[PDB]
């Protein structure tokens, strides 16, 4: 999709957003790499750090795939969000909402 790009946004700005407490665990955004690569950006919950954010490399394959871990590949960002989103596999959280405002 297009709702949960939020394309040139750093990484603080993204925390601000995903620390907003009405967020349900696993609220989420995908951004441009700030340090071609993607960042998929989660929020999270435990008692020492409270509300956090997790934030995960999207890689890209030689051969043209995208991946953050070394055993599930994706054609396209939109597959990636659409497989975590039933599957935590490996993330903190599953994606369960799309990061709001
Ligand atoms: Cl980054
Ligand atoms: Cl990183």
């Amino acid at each position: 999709a297009e709702e949960w790009y939020f394309g040139k946004i750093t990484r603080r700005e993204s925390e601000r957003l995903l620390l907003n407490p009405e967020n349900p665990r696993g609220t989420f955004l995908v951004r441009e790499s700030e340090t071609g690569a993607y960042c998929l950006s989660v929020s999270d919950f435990d008692n020492a750090k409270g509300l956090n954010v997790k934030h995960y490399k999207i890689r890209k394959l030689d051969s043209g795939g995208f991946y953050i871990t070394s055993r599930t590949q994706f054609s396209s960002l939109q597959q990636l969000v659409a497989y975590y989103s039933k599957h935590a596999d490996g993330l903190c959280h599953r994606l369960t909402n799309v990061c709001p405002t």
